[PDB]
Order: C-alpha cells, then sequence, then structure tokens
C-alpha cells in the first residue's frame, strides 16, 4: 500500500525502561501505531472508498493489482476515532468508540520511531508490565504479545509497501489471518468474501504467518500465557487452505501452530489464583504487574506482583509434570493430557526459540471474538463438555457469554490500560525505574 495524508499520521507517545544487569532503569521514548487494517482505505486522488462496510470498490479494486495502484492507507485520528491514548508510560485502549462510525477494538504496535518497529530479543531476557483488566467482562481480551513481524513492516521485501511500518503494516500472527485488506505490498481483493456476522471485516484469498508469543490474552476472569512455534519463523503470505488456522479445511494444515502449548492456571486447576475480589490471590478489580522470563535453555518462568507482594506462577500437576515453569515436559504433558499434536508437530520449544533468539514486535490489543465468543479463555470449550473432560474448563465465565453484539452493546465503555513497560536480562526489571 501507498499512504495519504487527508489525517497526518502522528503516533502517541509512550515511555518504556530499558534495564541493564548492573542494576539500573533508564527511560526510552517509543510510540505507538495502529495496525493498516483499523484505517480509512480510499482513491489517492479523492475521498472515494476503496473498501467499505465489508466489501471492496468493484470500480477501483477489480484485482490485487490494480486496487493497490487505485488506493492508499490514511492515518488515524487516535484519541477521537479509536479510543486510544497515552499518559507517560501509561496506554489505555477503549472498547467501542463512537465518532461518526462505530470503533470496536485496536490492535497496536510499539515503535522505536517513525517508520521502525521496536524490536526485542526475548531470549535471556524478561519483560515486565503492568495491567488494569477491572473494566474487561467475558468476552473481551486485552491481550498483549509478540509476533515475529519485520521492523520496518515490509517495506524493503515489497516494492510497492511505501506506507511501512509508520501505517502499521506487515502484521503476521500463528493464525495466519486472512482477514488483512493489505499483505506484501498488495490488496488482499482476490478471494475476498465479507463476514457473514460482522459489518465491518472479511476474508481474503492471503494470509500472513509468523511465530507468535502470547504473553498476556486475559480480563477479570482468566489469563493464559501461549507459545506458537512456526516452521518458518518469521513473516510468510500464505494462500488459501495453505494458511491452516480458522479458515481452511485443515486447521493443521499451515506452517504455524494455531492451538500453541498454553498455560492458564484456572484450567490447571487453580480456581482462587486469578479473579475479582479479595477471595483471589491476585485481585482483578486492581492494577497487577505481569514478569515473563525467557531462559538460554528455551523454558519460560513467569511471576506477578501486586501490592508489593511478589507471587510466583502457581505450581502444577499433569501427567508426569510437577512445577510452574513453563518447558518441554510441562508441553508434552498437556498434550498427553489434553490432546493434540500441533505444538509438537511444528517442533514445540525448540523451534519457538528460533523466534525467541531474534527480534519480536510488541503488539497491545483489546477485542471481541466473533469466531469462538472468547469461550476458549474464559468459559468450558468446547462447549458441549464439562469438567469431566481434562482441559475444558479454562474459566467461570457461562457458555452464553462473549457474543460480539451483546458485549459491545452492553459493555461499550470496557477498557483496558498497559503501563511501565520493563524490558532487559533475567533479573534486572525489579531495578529503580529511570
Ligand atoms: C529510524 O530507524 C531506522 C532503522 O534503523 C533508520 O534507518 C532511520 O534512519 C531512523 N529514522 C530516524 C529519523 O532516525
Ligand atoms: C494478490 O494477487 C496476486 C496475483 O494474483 C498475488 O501474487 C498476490 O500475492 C496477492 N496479494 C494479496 C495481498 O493477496
Ligand atoms: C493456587 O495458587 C496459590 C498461590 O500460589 C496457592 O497458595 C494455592 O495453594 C494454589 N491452589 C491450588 C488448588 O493448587
Amino acid at each position: 500500500q501507498s499512504a495519504c495524508t487527508l489525517q497526518p499520521e502522528t503516533h502517541p507517545p509512550l515511555t518504556w525502561q530499558k534495564c541493564s544487569s548492573g542494576g539500573t532503569c533508564t527511560q526510552q521514548t517509543g510510540s505507538v501505531v495502529i495496525d493498516a487494517n483499523w484505517r480509512w482505505i480510499h482513491a489517492t486522488n479523492s475521498s472515494t472508498s476503496c473498501y467499505d462496510g465489508n466489501t471492496w470498490s468493484s470500480t477501483l479494486c477489480p484485482d490485487n493489482e490494480t486496487c493497490t495502484k487505485n488506493c492508499c492507507l490514511d492515518g488515524a485520528a487516535y484519541a477521537s476515532t479509536y479510543g486510544v491514548t497515552t499518559s507517560g508510560d501509561s496506554l489505555t485502549i477503549g472498547f467501542v468508540t463512537q465518532s461518526a462510525q462505530k470503533n470496536v477494538g485496536a490492535r497496536l504496535y510499539l515503535m522505536a520511531n517513525d517508520t521502525t518497529y521496536q524490536e526485542f530479543t526475548l531470549l535471556g531476557n524478561e519483560f515486565s508490565f503492568d495491567v488494569d483488566v477491572s473494566q474487561l467482562p467475558c468476552g473481551l481480551n486485552g491481550a498483549l504479545y509478540f509476533v515475529s513481524m519485520d521492523a520496518d513492516g515490509g517495506v524493503s521485501k515489497y516494492p510497492t509497501n511505501t506506507a511501512g511500518a509508520k501505517y502499521g503494516t506487515g502484521y503476521c500472527d500463528s493464525q495466519c489471518p486472512r482477514d488483512l485488506k493489505f499483505i506484501n505490498g498488495q490488496a488482499n481483493v482476490e478471494g475476498w468474501e465479507p463476514s457473514t456476522n460482522n459489518a465491518n471485516t472479511g476474508i481474503g484469498g492471503h494470509g500472513s504467518c509468523c511465530s507468535e508469543m502470547d504473553i498476556w490474552e486475559a480480563n477479570s476472569i482468566s489469563e493464559a500465557l501461549t507459545l506458537h512455534p512456526c516452521t518458518t519463523v518469521g513473516q510468510e503470505i500464505c494462500e488459501g487452505d495453505g494458511c491452516g488456522g480458522t479458515y481452511s479445511k485443515n486447521r493443521y494444515g499451515g506452517p504455524c501452530d494455531p492451538d500453541g502449548c498454553d498455560w492458564n492456571p484456572y484450567r490447571l486447576g487453580n480456581t482462587s489464583f486469578y479473579g475479582p475480589g479479595p477471595s483471589f490471590t491476585l485481585d482483578t478489580t486492581k492494577k497487577l504487574t505481569v514478569v515473563t522470563q525467557f531462559k538460554p535453555s528455551g523454558a519460560i518462568n513467569r511471576y506477578y506482583v501486586q501490592n508489593g507482594v511478589t507471587f510466583q506462577q502457581p505450581n502444577a500437576e499433569l501427567g508426569s509434570y510437577s512445577g510452574n515453569e513453563l518447558n518441554d515436559d510441562y508441553c508434552y504433558a498437556e498434550e498427553a493430557e489434553f490432546g493434540g499434536s500441533s505444538f509438537s508437530d511444528k517442533g514445540g520449544l525448540t523451534q519457538f526459540k528460533k523466534a525467541t533468539s531474534g527480534g519480536m514486535v510488541l503488539v497491545m490489543s483489546l477485542w471481541d471474538d466473533y469466531y469462538a465468543n472468547m469461550l476458549w479463555l474464559d468459559s468450558t470449550y468446547p462447549t458441549n463438555e464439562t469438567s469431566s473432560t481434562p482441559g475444558a474448563v479454562r474459566g467461570s465465565c457461562s457458555t452464553s457469554s462473549g457474543d460480539p453484539a451483546q458485549v459491545e452493546s452492553q459493555f461499550p465503555n470496557a477498557k483496558v490500560t498497559f503501563s511501565n513497560i520493563k524490558f532487559g536480562p533475567i533479573g534486572s526489571t525489579g531495578n529503580p525505574s529511570g
């Protein structure tokens, strides 16, 4: 895509802290940018839309190539259109923002500068953030995660992408998403079909795959961390059934693991660790700190901080596994007890370590789920089962919760706040903020 400038693009600022093992942290000045899919796409030389509702212009976008020629991405009014605002080290995303049109949620990337996403090498380092999920009911997900995107959002690889990271291009994840309007410098017009239940979205012929580290998939009721390896580490186009994921004859037919090896303390049998009010170890009505450590072996350690108390990830027992570190033994035991071989089939932690050894881009988002009502996160899934099937219960939300129309209507003012991001060698982020 090219970029037009009826709405000049200025990214909201966000400070964060970079820490050293020698005991110090110092302030970094970043900023956030909204993903291309949330942007107005119009004719390069007028206000006529190329994409409107959930379908492309037949006159302007007959094929991928003509569409990319005729059309452009424009800038975002972050606060007034998208309900995205920042203050110091704090970022808030509103759920439903009503302007001239209704906007639902957002997906944002942390930038190093105006034209470059911030790349983090996670392996051997730790990532800490604060989060307030108190305004997130069943069905919502304030996600913080990492994907193997290119720093320039694909500019050096695709001559017809001139918008780049400045306009939030280059998204990929382990779902190999086909709902993207631009992939690899080109419009996803060919094979586009409008969603049957979403007035604003659809599915194209092509998708965009890469490695995904889900640090935080969470609302006030449930939280999970999930690792998704792919056979090609970085961003790659896929076509149709080649994409696997949600849309394909074979969910598992693509280069990525869509399921992931997950750790949800509730799903694992600890139902008093995380929830709203004083009866939980972590009280979700209040801000909490989440720290994630990437052991050089490829294992993962997790701790939390609330009201100045440090809580380890609760010990879990599963098959032959016992402990609180996400390692090879945990992920094998999870498949053994809960079923599936997707994670292992795609190379497991060894493959995933290839992603964490390179750069990954930080993503912060807020969404509802038009495919599965977020039930896989916070409820019983699939819904025909009870807690008799191991792994089926992931949270205490009713199986009739999370319908998008319902939550968009009842909780339009829901929101997530991410703040106080800190990154450095393992053991370093507890150091005094700069
Ligand atoms: C932003 O960072 C990129 C990536 O190295 C660099 O090439 C570019 O010159 C930078 N822009 C500015 C204004 O510093
Ligand atoms: C669009 O179509 C062309 C040629 O048919 C294809 O090579 C390209 O990868 C497609 N791009 C997208 C984003 O779907
Ligand atoms: C849940 O985790 C908390 C905090 O670590 C712990 O005190 C408690 O014993 C755990 N409960 C179960 C059922 O394992």
